[PDB]
DNA sequence: GTATTGACTTAAAGTCTAACCTATAGGATACTTACGAGAGGGACACGGCG
């Protein structure tokens, strides 16, 4: 219902392309500080 | 007047040095989604017949 209208509105065109680009970035979420410090040991 | 040579001075330039541009890098608390009509053609929905 309400998450099937979430999914139908997660595959629009949005010929805009810059809300294209933000719809894309949104994927990804933050992270803190000890996952930072993992991070940059592994790199 | 028209043909010369021998000095005699003069304005315009290759090269070394200095400053003034130019390409380039760097700069740690933590901050995470902006602001009219007029006609033709193609695509999506809905209903009809075998």
């Amino acid at each position: 219902a309400l998450r099937q209208a979430r999914k139908d509105a997660e595959l629009t065109a949005s010929a805009d392309s810059v809300r294209a680009y933000l719809k894309q970035i949104g994927k990804v979420a933050l992270l803190n500080a000890e996952e930072e410090v993992e991070l940059a040991k592994r790199i």
